[PDB]
């Protein structure tokens, strides 16, 4: 099965029958437990949604490629409301070179450590064979409404042997998703008056991709393998008017249709793999270098996250991320039969950002200990980590898996993340699973940095109208979460029925603070002597929900599958507001008809439940009017198919959103001056869209 309790596999076959436009989030999000959301509740950058596991936010979803971390979004400014203007990190590997995807949710993910408090998504690539193989994949879609951006995608792969002990695989992808038209939300925008009249919330950003990966596998002995791989990728956007607050100016408009951010991502990795008598061994060194070049934005008030016209032009933020990992695996023959794993891990994150730390203090007054001009660009953190797993067979069919992970973060201090995972055959058809772990979150380098400084004259300040600063805070604690799950699954002859309950108790969630810690001195007029807030740890928050699956084989050629997410709770227990905005439930339904040996056909439905916006504004006050708007439940249906022409050639074709259900971003969630709020209506849902596809492979 592709769904056990806590875990989902997506195969290459699934990727082909629900072909993604471009980013994998599209298909990853259809698993149980998984949503596609922003990180907090502002609605800012709300068309830039990313994979969210059990409502824990997408910063707590750790993305791996072939077991190796992706850190690139940590190169984008982390803003006052916990969003980055980033597309996330699931669009680095092209869909057609993926062998499979693993999604691991809650207690089974905490053993991976930093940033897995929601879970892990591990994107696995196809590997070289016994003979030389390769493929050519093309995809092209066609929206009904021309406003919306079409997508085109071309990718190859090519792999095989060279000597008897030498293998290679390479692939390369070129793709484009056109942006939505700059005006796509016209007539649907929130009410905009005075200076802000005419402003627009934006449609989906476009992107251009170039990815090129090369790998050599060398197995210098029967027991010993050595891999070298390098990746070069580049995403450049197509800008369509998006700004943090939905305000506009002339620089914004000048840039409509142009590249305004480009991310270059380079990865190099050496991996040694060892298999002998006492068991298995594995170690790797990865260097990820991310360059994030974008137009300078402002860092104050309504000017936070809009192109700054006084400082026109590009800056480049640089992320050097360094990862090395070691492990061994020992079968142990003892009074209980078992498997032991011992490992270290070391990472370094260097961040150079010459832009984010440049807000100055001439208006709100200055801040003792913080220079107003030429603050450092630099941040870094190292975590060292040790861990051990034991995989214990109590009695055949029953497994107990304890592990301990310890992490030393060189600023925040020591973390202890223990875990315990149980599975139990109760019957030959029924299996009970339980897991309880404490997962780990390192503050990001923006939260942590006393030189990172934002400003507002009042509207964004919690509990007051005066000017205020927000400041990074090196005193911060790590976020930890006690992720519980209890689940039960019937499985027999492709009949599958399972239901899991999960609760994550969430401690020290980091977030812009509520009380001033101090006041600056000096500055101009009514803004002088502004209040100073920091990034704080929220003492307690909770998420809670249900994951279900049901799979029935209607007849031989024909399979009916369903995945269910239901979100019971999502609560900042300090403020009482919600953490993320999710749909109350999500049901995904596929019917799969294997009509002939050669022709497969697929119908799908997704039902999304209601969605509620935040209740409180940036002041902490209760919102009014269109800031309260909710999104009603809706469903999206789709048909597609794949017709095999030969061993060497298949064709695909279908329609996403059969019934043309469309939604439109009206703005951000709350009122500001001149720009009424849009509540939960913060994203654009695309309409009917035809697509075709073609895959040739030897
Ligand atoms: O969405 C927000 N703005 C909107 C809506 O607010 C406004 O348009 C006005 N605004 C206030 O009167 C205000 C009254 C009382 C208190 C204020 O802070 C006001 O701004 C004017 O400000 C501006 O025109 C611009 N703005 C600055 O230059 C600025 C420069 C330095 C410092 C600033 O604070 C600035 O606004 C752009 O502002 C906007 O478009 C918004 C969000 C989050 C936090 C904010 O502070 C926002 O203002
Ligand atoms: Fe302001």
């Amino acid at each position: 099965t592709k769904q056990a309790p806590g875990v989902s596999i997506i195969t290459a076959e699934d990727i082909a029958k629900r072909p993604p436009s471009n980013d994998l989030s599209q298909i990853i999000r259809t698993m149980p437990g998984v949503n596609l959301t922003g990180n907090s509740s502002s609605g800012q950058r709300g068309n830039n949604r990313q994979i969210d596991i059990r409502g824990m936010g997408p910063e707590n979803t750790l993305i791996l490629v072939d077991g190796k971390p992706v850190s690139s979004r940590n190169s984008v400014r982390y803003g006052w409301r916990g969003e980055r203007d980033s597309r996330g990190d699931t669009n680095w590997v092209p869909a057609d070179q993926v062998e499979r995807i693993e999604v691991i949710r809650g207690p089974a993910a905490a053993r991976y450590g930093n940033g897995a408090a929601g879970g892990v998504v591990n994107i696995i690539t196809k590997q070289a064979g016994a003979e030389t193989h390769g493929n050519l994949s093309v995809y092209s879609n066609f929206p009904q409404h021309k406003a919306e951006g079409a997508s085109e995608r071309m990718s190859f792969g090519l792999n095989g042997p060279l000597t008897e002990n030498l293998s290679y695989r390479v692939y390369g992808n070129i793709a484009k998703t056109d942006s939505d038209d700059w005006d796509i939300n016209a007539g649907h925008e929130s009410n905009r008056t005075g200076k802000q009249a005419g402003t627009l919330p934006a449609g989906r950003e476009g992107v251009r991709n170039k990815d090129i990966d090369g790998l050599l596998s060398w197995r210098l002995t029967p027991e010993q393998t050595l891999e070298f791989e390098a990746g070069f990728s580049r995403q450049g956007n197509i800008y369509t008017g998006d700004t943090q607050n939905t305000n506009s100016n002339n620089y914004v408009k000048q840039m409509l249709g142009h590249e305004t951010n480009r991310m270059y991502r380079e990865t190099y990795s050496v991996t040694h793999r060892g298999e002998w008598d006492f068991g298995s061994s594995l170690a790797y060194l990865q260097y990820e270098k991310t360059r994030n070049s974008r137009i300078n934005e402002g860092l104050a008030g309504g000017t936070e996250g809009i192109f700054d016209p006084n400082n026109a032009g590009f800056y480049t933020a640089t992320l050097r991320d360094l990862t090395a990992h070691g492990e061994v695996n020992l079968p142990l023959h003892l009074g209980y039969e078992q498997t032991l794993t011992l490992g270290s891990e070391w990472t370094e994150q260097k961040l150079d950002d010459p832009s984010s730390n440049t807000q100055n203090t001439e208006e709100g007054g200055s801040i003792p200990g913080l220079a107003g001009k030429n603050r450092s660009s630099s941040s870094s953190a190292r975590i060292f980590s040790l861990f051990a797993e034991d995989n214990i067979e109590l009695m055949p069919g029953t497994m107990l898996t304890p592990g301990l992970r310890w992490d030393h973060h060189d600023i925040v201090g020591d973390n202890w993340s223990p875990s315990l995972n149980l599975s139990h055959a109760l019957t030959e058809r029924v299996t009970l699973k339980a897991g309880i772990a404490r997962a780990y979150k390192a503050p990001n380098l923006y939260q942590l940095n006393p030189d990172y400084l934002l400003y507002s004259r009042g509207a964004g300040c919690y509990g007051q109208s005066t000017s205020c600063y927000l400041r990074g805070n090196d005193g911060l604690k790590a976020e930890t979460s006690v992720n519980k799950e209890l689940g039960i699954e019937y499985s027999h002859d492709g009949l599958v029925a399972g239901l899991t309950y999960f609760r994550n108790d969430y401690k020290n969630k980091i977030e812009s603070g509520l009380s001033p810690v101090d006041h600056a001195s000096g500055g101009k007029g009514d803004y002088a002597n502004a209040a100073i807030y920091q990034w704080e740890n929220v003492p307690k928050a909770v998420v809670e929900g249900l994951e279900g699956t049901l799979t029935l084989p209607l007849a031989d050629g024909l399979k009916w599958s369903n995945n269910l997410t239901y979100m019971l709770q999502s609560k900042n227990k300090e403020t009482g507001d919600v953490l993320s905005v999710t749909p109350r439930y999500t049901l995904n339904s596929m019917l799969d008809w294997q009509a002939t040996d050669d022709l497969s056909l697929q119908a799908t439905v997704t039902w999304y439940g209601k969605q509620k916006p935040k209740k409180y504004d940036y002041h902490g006050d209760r919102v009014t009017g269109s800031a309260n708007d909710q999104l009603s439940p809706y469903a999206i249906a789709g048909l597609g198919g794949t017709y095999r022409l030969s061993k060497n050639l298949s064709l695909g074709a279908g329609v996403d959103n059969l019934f043309d259900k469309r939604l439109f971003r009206a703005g951000n969630a709350q009122g500001v001056v001149g720009i009424d709020g849009a509540g939960a209506a913060t994203y654009n849902e695309p309409g009917r869209t035809f697509y075709t596809s073609l895959t040739a492979s030897f």
